[PDB]
DNA sequence: ACCGGAAGTG
DNA sequence: CACTTCCGGT
C-alpha cells in the first residue's frame, strides 16, 4: 500500500497523547521532555506491538540510543528514564 | 542506569 | 533501513 512498519518514536507519541497511559509514561519538566514511570510495562507493550515477546527496557533503550545520532531524541542527563524530543 | 560497538533480522 | 539481541565497559 505504502505501509512501513511501526516506528518506536511513533509508538512513544501514540502512548504519550493518551491519558490512559499516564501511569506508565507522561510529559514532565521542559518542552519535549518525557519520563517512563514503568520501564518494564512500556517494553512489554512495544513487544506486544512488534510481535516480539522477549522485548525489555534494556533492548528498547538501545533502540532509543540509536535516535541520538538521528536527532529525533536525546537524554536529559541526571533525570532517570527522562529523554527529550528534538523539535528544532 | 546509561553507553555504544558488533553482528543478526526481515 | 529500523530495529533486536548481546554484551563489555563507565
Amino acid at each position: 500500500p505504502g505501509s512501513r512498519q511501526i516506528q518506536l518514536w511513533h509508538f512513544i507519541l501514540e502512548l504519550l497523547r493518551k491519558e490512559e497511559y499516564q501511569g506508565v509514561i507522561a510529559w514532565q519538566g521542559d518542552y519535549g521532555e518525557f519520563v517512563i514511570k514503568d520501564p518494564d510495562e512500556v517494553a512489554r507493550l512495544w513487544g506486544v506491538r512488534k510481535c516480539k515477546p522477549q522485548m525489555n527496557y534494556d533492548k528498547l533503550s538501545r533502540a532509543l540510543r540509536y535516535y541520538y545520532n538521528k536527532r529525533i531524541l536525546h537524554k536529559t542527563k541526571g533525570k532517570r528514564f527522562t529523554y527529550k524530543f528534538n523539535f528544532n
